[PDB]
């Protein structure tokens, strides 16, 4: 082997997060949104949106777009006005910048010099460019010029699973590799005024927030030097049946536009049990210990919306505390697309340390990270926690 | 290890290619281009473009865009008219379709049923969508719903190296994995009328062609069942010094636009020697056989333009036959962005079989695949050929 491979499982060695400083509380969002888009006269539409926010299970969100920025760029406040060039000019700069803030936090926690990063995966649904956000982030951080980069554009809400799926193989197949994984999402690419033609875009206006998360992933952590928090053990991807057109997203001259053509919560909740039962059977094969029960796993579930969480919890019979870490991130940050599951991973390990639980996964040994997005694609990662003190 | 890994080097087990049926001969292109864009009056500009075509070392190209299609969509023939939505509507369909033709050829050669494909990498610089070209191709082929997909968008001309870099780790770290790798490029995303404001776009009009290439990549080929053609042994990526802005590409409301701000052939040729010397020192370390000389390697070099090839050949002292396979593909297909190096790989193995040479790499054991693109990024892959009969 001309490139030596690693031995142990790919492991999360650090996690950083970053959000835009400007907060909008959900109780204020209907007035803010319909006010800044000159849409207060659309009284019926505004009451529909109010109900959406009331049921969103989102208390606040961090948003790059401020009233000041929107007032300065009225094509963003319009509905269906040509705006892509303006949106790109924003997010091609701001997405790597936010990712840099998260990456610097992860690197500081990790403790090694930044030149030990050998690989970079940058995932975003906000903007595209050449060179890409991966190159821009490498420049902002001053990574080695020979860092092996990969940019994952237009991924959508399953991308947090995808980056782990890829980072697993990069770390395990390359001795000494240390992979910087960044997911950065900024809703300036999709923000638009309200319309009763496109009630789909209203859902996103209630749920989507901004944020970036960064990991250091590597195999064979140096004893007493690096610290593993979660291990990546099994990965799977599935296109769910009868889901054509469930979630479409098009990059148009008016920006990024989303379309929901099917009952996404019903498709996810109806199919997830068989996916997880299969995954757990592969990880714990009979020939031998049986799979843990769902209530004895920890759960890092992409919170696409509250209905997905409610219907998954109901269909699988999950105890009401299993999705608590997931719901906490949804409540405080909204749906941050691909970045969200890494925020939940951070929330979970932090709660576990603070409450002196016996593992980084809320006291459980094994766990599941799930991403859902266009496809309809389900990304499944089986994780192992690490024991605490 | 909950997912068993493979043992041997990631190997190319099959290669397919596909091009649009419509051919434009370079001798005809100046009249065709300036005629279809209502630009024959721009006499000085047309003579500049004629000289570019005369020096291009491209004899013909395959192009999706025909006179009939251009006549039906005049915004494509204009210069700097809003056109992105139209271009996307085309390439979001035609890029996966062309990739399907190449993938079916590779699968037929491979000989295994298509459901043995476990992973898919789809690389394109032409269009973006959600779900992406990877999903569309999986649908067109009828791959397994659980195929592990990755879409590499807005890569540019280094992408043929990138896909091998990634496919190497997917194949080697997953026992039984068989990776379908597709690069598909269609210039409808960048085609625009001529302007003396943007002489950069004229270069692309002389050189860029359409095409798709597909590989099956896997470790541990089944003896007497699967056939290895090349082995992937070492990979490297470098951002070349003093190359900021050398190649920029922006997805705008007028489509994809390229900008060349530095002497790309000089930057590549001045830096490539140190990159290759380092790579070969890593593959053949002293502690032991010395690296082959450049003339005893086979060369699969992205032909970004004839000046890159001429200056690399001159600076490295390459014998004039070393780049023959590379120049043959440039001559017959033009620069097909990320797909081009896989066409060259196919041309080289086919010539080697036809001429009864002793290896798939023109009789040489070791070789180099080089991609160059925005960054300025250089992707280096050290390859081993396979002995023939």
């Amino acid at each position: 082997r001309k490139m030596e491979r690693a031995e142990g499982p790919a492991s999360v060695l650090a996690i950083g997060t970053a959000v835009p400083p400007n907060v909008v509380y959900q109780k204020d969002y209907p007035d803010f949104y319909f006010g800044v888009t000159n849409s207060n006269h659309k009284t019926e539409l505004k009451d529909k949106f109010q109900r959406m926010c009331d049921k969103s299970c989102v208390s606040k969100r961090h948003l790059y777009l401020t009233e000041e920025i929107l007032k300065a760029n009225p094509s963003l406040c319009a509905y269906w006005e040509p705006s892509l060039d303006l949106r790109q000019d924003i997010v091609v700069v701001e997405v790597p910048k936010l990712g840099k803030q998260a990456a610097s936090a992860a690197i500081k926690e990790w403790g090694q010099p930044k030149s030990k990063i050998t690989h970079l995966i940058f995932c975003t649904t906000s903007g595209v460019d050449m060179p890409g956000a991966d190159w821009a982030l490498a420049k902002l951080l001053g990574l080695r010029s020979s860092v092996k980069r990969l940019v994952l554009y237009m991924q959508g809400c399953y991308g947090g699973g995808t980056v782990l799926r890829i980072a697993k193989d990069l770390a395990e197949n390359n001795k000494g590799a240390r992979v910087l994984v960044v997911c950065s999402e900024i809703t300036a690419i999709t923000f638009r005024g309200p319309s009763d033609t496109h009630l789909d875009s209203l859902v996103g206006q209630a749920l989507f927030g901004d944020g970036a998360s960064a990991l250091i992933v590597g195999s064979d952590p140096v004893p007493a030097v690096e610290r593993a928090w979660f291990e990546l053990h099994w990965t799977g991807s599935d296109i769910l049946p009868n889901s054509d057109g469930a979630i479409d997203g098009h990059l148009k001259e008016v920006g990024l536009t989303f379309h929901l053509m099917k009952d996404v919560p019903a498709i996810i909740s109806k199919n997830i049990g068989g996916i997880l039962k299969d995954a757990l059977a592969k990880v714990f094969p009979a020939a031998a210990p049986p799979p843990p029960t769902y209530n004895d796993l920890f759960w890092i579930t992409h919170p696409g919306g509250p209905a997905i969480l409610d219907q998954v919890e109901d269909r699988l019979g999950l105890r009401k505390d299993k999705l608590a870490s997931t719901r906490a991130v949804l409540d405080q940050f909204g749906n941050m697309s691909s970045a969200t599951v890494l925020f939940i991973m951070d929330e979970m390990r932090k709660r576990s340390v603070e409450q002196q639980l016996g593992t980084t996964g809320e006291g459980h040994e094994w766990g599941l990270l799930l991403g859902f997005g266009p496809g309809l694609t389900c990304e499944t990662v089986v994780l192992r926690s690490v024991p605490l003190v």
